[PDB]
């Protein structure tokens, strides 16, 4: 056993490895979305910038979980990062809806991880998840919902003018 | 023969003279486009500024080729600069489409020039073209494609509101 | 008729289009002269800089006429820019003499344009020409005459030392 | 066909998609290496920092290829990012040797890509690879070789003192 | 074989060793020229400074090739640096003509090296030569040609006044 | 005879030409040593920097002797710069020992030159050698001896850790 390990259940260690993979997955989904908006036939540069920023932030989230695993004396086991479920994200609205769905799935996983931590009487892990992940997820979901609402109300995706103006005035 | 001339084929020298003319031609097309948008019945001042900038940059491109000709010991032979193929460019979208077509033609000429240089084992000329022209052409073409896509998606040219807003938010 | 057009004769509009072409022509002559002095077998870099500056200023003069045409509600019709009457300008003195001849021809055209404006009772156009072109032409002609005189008195073109020293001390 | 596409072969487009995956793979290998050195039973924080830096730089390399694909009018098709071939990298020396092997494999792929570009007479792509990838690979390989040599000469991996001191004085 | 070596032909390695010697040779020729102009019976201090600068730059060029050899995993084999073909360089004009001849010979060698690199499908080496040597050679040759032309036109070498004034106004 | 020459014996002039060659030789030995330490299988970057610095300083020493020759009205006659007596310098310790041996040989030559100057009652030359060369040689020899002693005491060359640490803490 690692000399630092204390009050850290095998199941928690495994769940942290799964969460690392999920954050890396989310980073990859956002990378895909970003460069879709960089296509010459899509050409929404602030959508592209927005999603690239999200990609980089998800990598930071994954790295912090890798740090956590080592802090607690668990051992990192990486898995393949699955490619996303689309190559063509269709529109700004559709991408925002897919991001909302992704973030709700990441949140569900984090909530299950918190539940596990508290079932295993691991208050350090539970508060790590609280403090560094749960409110960031609520904020992310709220922002994506706000963006979806605005794009819908403006007439996206059929209005390319709506997506253009949202790109300029909200994301720029 | 010029005292500086070395490894510089007659055919390359001729092709550089043709390229000088083509860059000067492109400068003139953009000058024409610029002042079309300055007309009182068109009145898109950032389209005008955009194309004037492009005009001046094309002149810089031509001057650099004239410098190259002399660097290599070739001799500059200028030809008439043909007037453009339109006097009235119709709309912001139509002008952007014509600019895209122009830039692809300039690129085709540059690619043929690179091919000539490498057929004549002139690596200085090939890398001059690479380094100073080819990526600038890819960037120019990508930008014009992006602009065309946005104007189309916004509803141009029938939407004069689309062209107005693109002028303000992309070109301004 | 353009909504802005007022007191602007068809003949004046045509003459402005001709003048645009002449200023663009002068720009091209000076461009040619500039790079002649950049040849390795001529190699007078301040003659080259002088004439490149003149080239760029002539383009500014043309652009201001294009602006004028649109200000008055005329319509710009561009024509080919003829290549210059020489490829090899022979010497610094000979180029200065050709520039003097060019500027006197441009001045003659501007004077005819002023005469037309006043015959058509177009005081805006007459004072535009006065204010922005006529004294600039007198200054240009005087400077070129001064340069020709100095080069002749110094012994140019047979004295390559004269042209060298004029390049350094007058044009540098 | 994309409106921007010109002189861009299907095979080149496919090879760029493969290269994107390889750069993302390299980023993941370096991420794995980094956090191995963050383990409490390894505890070489400058090895960890070094490899994290490399991870982030490889992601930048991948993003630039994604930009290139879109610049040329190709279409990005992402694939899974395979997990690395080790979970436990054994030592500082062993990790540096694995990084050297990785970088030589990435270089081999880039060289094949350059060969393809030149076989398809795509000088823009060939010079993109030259300019942005090939010398960076030679530098990376040289640095890793230098590091391997020093660690070997110092007595690594059996000397944990050697790895400690290399971490402080070369990587810190 | 060196652990870093990849795609680096024996013939290329040998040619780089020859090029190192040639750049060191050029450095020595320029050193000789410099101090000729420092003689009390020659006494052209800006010719001396010009050629000393060139000497030091050629040493930098040689050092960069030595770095390249090691970057690629080749092995440096130095050879004697031959003394120059003159002790007395006769005049400023004659020295400039000898420098022009030298630089054209160095260029010829670099062009053969580029040809070798591309025959051996070594795009890193070909672009190293392009990027760091070929345009620097074209610029050097153009400058020397310009200097030769001016000195000839001014009346050198028989006019010691010409050489004096060129020393002051071009090289000073 | 040169108009400046006074109290300057033919033998002294010849000895200065020999000394110029010896300083250039020393510069070349140090250049060789420098890049040996830049090899990927040697990889001691501060040894490399140290010896490159010495190379450049020896060139300065040679240039000052060339200046001296001309100051006194002697005539510079350059000779080939012999390549060094090794291609592979084996180790940091071995290179330092070879440098010590070189510097003692240069010193011996300078001492013979001083003896010649004083035998020919040339106090300017004797004090030039004193003032600009003799103490610099004593300092150089002392430093190299100090370096040799430290490397020996630390366990070089068999301890690659010793050479690594000396590179960091003495030469870095
Ligand atoms: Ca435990
Ligand atoms: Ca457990
Ligand atoms: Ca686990
Ligand atoms: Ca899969
Ligand atoms: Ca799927
Ligand atoms: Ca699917
Ligand atoms: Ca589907
Ligand atoms: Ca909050
Ligand atoms: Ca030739
Ligand atoms: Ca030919
Ligand atoms: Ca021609
Ligand atoms: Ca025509
Ligand atoms: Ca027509
Ligand atoms: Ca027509
Ligand atoms: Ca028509
Ligand atoms: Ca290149
Ligand atoms: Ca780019
Ligand atoms: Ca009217
Ligand atoms: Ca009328
Ligand atoms: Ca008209
Ligand atoms: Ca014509
Ligand atoms: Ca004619
Ligand atoms: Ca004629
Ligand atoms: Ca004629
Ligand atoms: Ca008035
Ligand atoms: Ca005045
Ligand atoms: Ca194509
Ligand atoms: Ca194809
Ligand atoms: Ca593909
Ligand atoms: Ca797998
Ligand atoms: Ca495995
Ligand atoms: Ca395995
Ligand atoms: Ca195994
Ligand atoms: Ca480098
Ligand atoms: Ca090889
Ligand atoms: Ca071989
Ligand atoms: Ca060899
Ligand atoms: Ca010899
Ligand atoms: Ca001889
Ligand atoms: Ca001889
Ligand atoms: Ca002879
Ligand atoms: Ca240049
Ligand atoms: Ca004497
Ligand atoms: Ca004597
Ligand atoms: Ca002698
Ligand atoms: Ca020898
Ligand atoms: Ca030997
Ligand atoms: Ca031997
Ligand atoms: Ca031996
Ligand atoms: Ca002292
Ligand atoms: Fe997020
Ligand atoms: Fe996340
Ligand atoms: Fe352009
Ligand atoms: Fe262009
Ligand atoms: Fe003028
Ligand atoms: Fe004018
Ligand atoms: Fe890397
Ligand atoms: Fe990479
Ligand atoms: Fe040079
Ligand atoms: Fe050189
Ligand atoms: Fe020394
Ligand atoms: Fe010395």
């Amino acid at each position: 056993t690692s000399q630092v390990r204390q009050n850290y259940h095998q199941d928690s260690e495994a769940a942290i490895n799964r969460q690392i993979n999920l954050e890396l997955y989310a980073s990859y989904v956002y990378l895909s979305m970003s460069y879709y908006f960089d296509r010459d036939d899509v050409a929404l540069k602030n959508f592209a910038k927005y999603f690239l920023h999200q990609s980089h932030e998800e990598r930071e989230h994954a790295e912090k979980l890798m740090k956590l695993q080592n802090q607690r004396g668990g051992r990192i086991f990486l898995q393949d990062i699955q490619k996303p479920d689309e190559d063509d994200w269709e529109s700004g609205l559709n991408a925002m809806e897919a991001a909302l769905h992704l973030e709700k799935n990441v949140n569900q996983s984090l909530l299950e991880l918190h539940k596990l931590a508290t079932d295993k009487n691991d208050p350090h892990l539970a508060d790590f998840i609280e403090t560094h992940y749960l409110n960031e997820q609520v904020k992310a979901i709220k922002e994506l919902g706000d963006h979806v609402t605005n794009l819908r109300k403006m007439g996206a995706p059929e209005s390319g003018l709506a997506e253009y103006l949202f790109d300029k005035h909200t994301l720029g």
